[PDB]
Formats: C-alpha cells, sequence, structure tokens
C-alpha cells in the first residue's frame, strides 16, 4: 500500500518511490503538508 507524486504524506513509505516531503516558496518548514515525488 503505498502513494504515487501529487498526493499528500508525513512520511516517504507513504511514498512508493520514496519521497516525501513539500516544496513551496510561501510554506516554510513548520506546519505544510509533503507531498510524493514518485
Amino acid at each position: 500500500s503505498c502513494n504515487s507524486k501529487g498526493t499528500p504524506c508525513t512520511n516517504a513509505d507513504e511514498c512508493c518511490g520514496g519521497k516525501c516531503a513539500y516544496n513551496v516558496w510561501n510554506c516554510i518548514g513548520g506546519g505544510c503538508s509533503k507531498t510524493c515525488g514518485y
């Protein structure tokens, strides 16, 4: 059970590829929503 890119998560495990993290310019690390890369 995994997820795909563009999907919200809290850990890399949530991503079949292992790329869980948020990438924003107006969302400093600390209260954001990480997304899948692969």
